[PDB]
């Protein structure tokens, strides 16, 4: 489970926020894009996999699962591309709660930037640093380091 | 040591590649931007600090050191903004070699993408995964996890 990530797409201000969640820690990366295309999703995965040891990605929907550009990125970066079916129903609820948390944080910072992308990066920062006691950023590093050792 | 990063700006194809290097590990993050403005640099640092525990950033030049937008980002993200004077002359050589290495890798992948930004992310991936034995990606996680414990 140190290498497992889940994609998630949510909407705000007529734009799309694409999120990757490290399942075991709740650590996230996110970006704002005009729309959720295979190309945008592929590029996002390429970025993610250069930064963290991404073994498996559960895609956010069937279009990204099917996309040959997404499959090409997963091939390039050595990621196992998987579906995102919530065989465990709790997964569904966890993602929904996370999207609600993220949107709340974005609201709390929204007036500190003109552009949504800036607010989204502030929200990523707040989410990853929040102690719940360890933060998600601490959890992901500890999980991965333990795996290496 | 675990929290120290260095900014670096290099040019290719009439574009700018902005790089942050984690000093102790040699791990890097990078992006392609049209030109190196305070605003671009500020946004890059905001992204970086939401993803890694960035304590100190040695800026790449005097304009980014001076920039009130860069200072605002460092304030926001809790980063100590420092100059990049190579008091240790070896620093200057290390960055030079790294830019040369990165450009080499970009050349090796350049025909695998239309856009430079894609090639740059491929280069980041190859750089971070390269076993030198451990990779820079392994070293950064180990260094940070050891600090946490
Ligand atoms: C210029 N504004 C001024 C501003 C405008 C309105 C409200 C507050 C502030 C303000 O000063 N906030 C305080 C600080 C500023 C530092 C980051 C932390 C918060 C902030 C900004 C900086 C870099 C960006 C931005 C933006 C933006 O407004 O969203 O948008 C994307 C941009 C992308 C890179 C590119 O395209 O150059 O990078
Ligand atoms: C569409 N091309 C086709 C192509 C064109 C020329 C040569 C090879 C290939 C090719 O198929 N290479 C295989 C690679 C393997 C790794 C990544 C997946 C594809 C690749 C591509 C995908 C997403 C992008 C790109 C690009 C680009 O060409 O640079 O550019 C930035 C774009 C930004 C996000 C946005 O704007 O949507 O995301
Ligand atoms: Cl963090
Ligand atoms: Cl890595």
């Amino acid at each position: 489970s140190p290498g497992i990530w889940q994609l998630d797409c949510t909407h705000l201000e007529g734009k799309v926020i694409l999120v990757a969640v490290h399942v075991a820690s709740g650590y996230i990366e996110a970006e704002v894009i005009p729309a959720e295309t295979g190309q945008e999703t592929a590029y996002f995965l390429l970025k993610l996999a250069g930064r963290w040891p991404v073994k498996t990605v559960h895609t956010d929907n069937g279009s990204n699962f099917t996309s040959t550009t997404v499959k090409a990125a997963c091939w390039w970066a050595g990621i196992k591309q998987e579906d995102g079916i919530p065989y465990n129903p709790q997964s569904q609820g966890v993602i929904e709660s996370m999207n609600k948390e993220l949107k709340k944080i974005i609201g709390q910072v929204r007036d500190q930037a003109e552009h949504l992308k800036t607010a989204v990066q502030m929200a990523v920062f707040i989410h990853n640093h929040k102690r719940k006691g360890y933060s998600a950023g601490e959890r992901i590093v500890d999980i991965i380091a333990t795996d290496i050792q």
